[PDB]
């Protein structure tokens, strides 16, 4: 199964100055729950943002730089390489990988950040004519998670 995994805001912002503009440990816990024991595929910029591979899952970096290597990370150089990865594979970003994969994936796990933040990188537009909401769950708020957010699982219509 090939899935997108993304957190974006009401204007599809997915980053500002190479970071998430919101701080939502609850979203990071969502990511842990979905992807632990599976595979994340991400662009080099997203990898350099997380700094180190996320534990307890396969971390795959897609980059055109054949000189790129990191202990604990598998590196690929083509989109085609993704289709040969075993198991459940989550496309983890960033913008250009999302743009390349949105028409190709089976489903999407989206955290909608229910606010409008500063942004300089964006998830591609999508329509609920192409996507069906399989589940929608409001995120819980606490002192460390202060922005309303909604967890969606979308499948093709
Ligand atoms: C684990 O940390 C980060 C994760 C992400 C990607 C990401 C984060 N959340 C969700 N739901 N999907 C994603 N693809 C992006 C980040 O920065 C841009 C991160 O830095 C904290």
């Amino acid at each position: 199964t090939l899935s997108i995994l993304v957190a974006h805001d009401l204007q599809r912002v997915i980053g500002f100055e190479n970071q998430l503009p919101w701080h939502l440990p609850n979203d990071l816990k969502h990511v842990k729950k979905l992807s632990t024991g599976h595979t994340l595929v991400m662009g080099r910029k997203t990898f350099e943002s997380i700094g180190k591979p996320l534990p307890n899952r396969r971390n795959v970096v897609l980059t055109s730089d054949t000189s790129f290597n990191v202990e604990g990370v598998d590196v690929i150089h083509s989109i085609e390489d993704i289709y040969q990865l075993p198991g459940h594979v989550f496309i983890f970003g960033g913008q250009t990988l999302f743009e390349e994969m949105i028409d190709k994936v089976d489903d999407m796990y989206i955290t909608v950040i229910e606010g409008k933040f500063r942004g300089d990188t964006f998830f591609p537009p999508y329509t609920f004519e192409d996507w069906e909401v399989a589940s929608s769950v409001e995120g819980k708020l606490d002192e460390k998670n202060t922005i309303p957010h909604t967890f969606l699982h979308l499948i093709r219509k």
